[PDB]
């Protein structure tokens, strides 16, 4: 019927209108900094309900990590623990090569090593990124505990919960996270060097496109090299192939009309980074982060965001 | 052929899209509050989830609560001149055949709208006040003394003073028919109960809404209603619908919504989402103030706009 492809048309373009109607209404042109530590209900009102980014300044002075950490200290404190430590080719771990979801190799090494190559001492084949999450830093290195927060306090009582992690981050600067998005609410603190973000917002979702991948695993070879091993049990995985950085146009044409948000966060410095928004990341060399991940609300917000995900695979624009 | 089968997906995501909602954020009763919250928790329960509750013991500082009642305004204000919204059957800003009908507006005396709920004397059609427009402030200043000009915990949980305060007087045939405000509602009845029925934003793609010449009562000397249309009046969308009593002839589609009902009596204060579906009825009388914040245009905004425009352009409405 030509009234039901005029009803579909209407659709498409209702969806191809959000994401620029959302980020002016929702979305900053720049990520905003906090000079302090917020209350608890501005940070909820101003950031979390809203679901926006901000930058807060000044929020890890009672941190002796911000002192004392560095890449020396810890060869020093904790050089001789044993910790997981991912591997890849290129530095591209948990990304889309070729035709597969390629997840890294993980190595159990102790931290003295990855100081080593991040210092230049020694080689290792591939690039190295300290990046289990998991909660990795009370179940990897419990030793670096006194040297910061258990929580964010003002942020607890805020979300009205406790974090559910808290990971420790290390890593070459070759090292990129690509473009993916969390289930929780993640207060980014970097305590040496800087990371940069590039965000999407989730109403950018039409046109950011994923596709359905089946997934591997690189293997390091006792001659330095990286097998790529299928994982059978595995169900294709859905994941976006676009690079923020160089993107496919060609290929995924609609991605022009998505709008980055780009911000860098240095030492000192915390990103509160909010459910559900895509991020893709890049470090300095031997960049050290913690981040606490609290979990989302599974509220309207969440189901609105299912919607406008499931609509934009039923229309075709994805 | 592929348009088709793209349409029906989208139709059927919306379709599905208010019983995931409701099984996910929705109560299947309006909870109580014992007292009232802290701003925080006010702000993080029910305002960012967009969820309705009811405060016992938030109105027992006001004087109001205590001394308001027919009589006292008798005494107190009753040769004062207010704004009375009149119609034939007690249905304002409501679709009446085929036509959005506004209220007749009168000055009268409150005495005389006490006698008439009072049964005192008689008075075509069906009174109410209920200008709204803050019309407690503005017509009723001697009554301000008694009750707060704004519920402190919800002003600082929001980060601003109401919009508007408004006072609410009517008979009981006088019912508010089913419409959304874009206004954070914090409702309080003083004195008899009001009850309401609710749908959530989410139910937006089985709510009907057309379009309507608008038109106004007028009284006329003989004491009957004729309708005016208002030729300079652009038509405005309304919701033909009566939710407790559907046309599911005409409207089928609305049993898939689902209702959400509660009572709000003396002392009791209602928070009534911002965007919330509501339809009111009150008891003979019924004595109630609200306080309308203006709702924060956020990414929950947003998501209702494109939920509301897809509904109407995948024609589920
Ligand atoms: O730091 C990175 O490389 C990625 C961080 C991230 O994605 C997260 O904290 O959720
Ligand atoms: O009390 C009524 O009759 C209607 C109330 C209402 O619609 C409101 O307060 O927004
Ligand atoms: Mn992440
Ligand atoms: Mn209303």
């Amino acid at each position: 019927s030509h009234m039901a492809e005029a009803a579909l048309e209407a659709v498409r373009s209702e969806l191809r209108e959000f994401p620029a109607a959302a980020r002016e209404l929702c979305v900053p042109l720049a990520v905003p900094y906090l000079d302090k530590p917020p209350t608890p209900l501005h940070f909820y009102r101003d950031w979390v309900c809203p679901n926006r980014p901000c930058i807060i300044r000044n929020a890890l002075q009672h941190w002796p990590a911000l002192q004392k950490w560095s890449l020396p200290y810890f060869r020093a404190t904790v050089g001789s623990t044993e910790v997981s430590v991912a591997v890849t080719p290129d530095g591209y771990a948990d990304a889309v090569r070729g035709d597969r979801f390629m997840m890294p190799a993980e190595r159990r090494l102790p931290l003295s090593f990855v100081l080593d190559v991040l210092e230049g001492r020694a080689q290792h084949p591939g690039v190295l990124y300290v990046q289990k999450q998991c909660s990795n830093l009370p179940s990897e290195l419990p030793q670096l505990l006194p040297d910061l927060e258990s929580h964010v306090p003002w942020a607890s009582e805020a979300l009205g919960k406790m974090p559910d992690a808290v990971n420790f981050w290390l890593g070459e600067a070759a090292a990129v996270t690509s473009l993916h998005k969390d289930h929780y609410e993640n207060l980014y603190c970097v305590v040496s060097g800087e990371k940069h973000f590039l965000f999407h917002p989730p109403s950018d979702r039409p046109f950011i496109p994923y596709e359905l991948y089946t997934p591997a695993t690189y293997q390091l070879t006792e001659e330095g090299t990286f097998k790529v091993v299928d994982e059978e049990a595995m169900e294709k995985v859905p994941w976006i192939p676009l690079d923020p950085l160089a993107p496919d146009l060609a290929r995924y044409p609609s991605y022009s009309q998505a709008q980055a948000l780009c911000c860098t966060v240095r030492a000192g410095e915390m990103l509160y980074l909010p459910a559900l928004w895509f991020h893709h990341v890049q470090q300095s060399q031997g960049c050290i982060a913690v981040n606490f991940w609290y979990d989302m609300e599974y509220d309207l917000k969440y189901s609105y965001f299912q919607l406008l995900d499931s609509l934009t695979k039923a229309s075709g624009l994805d």
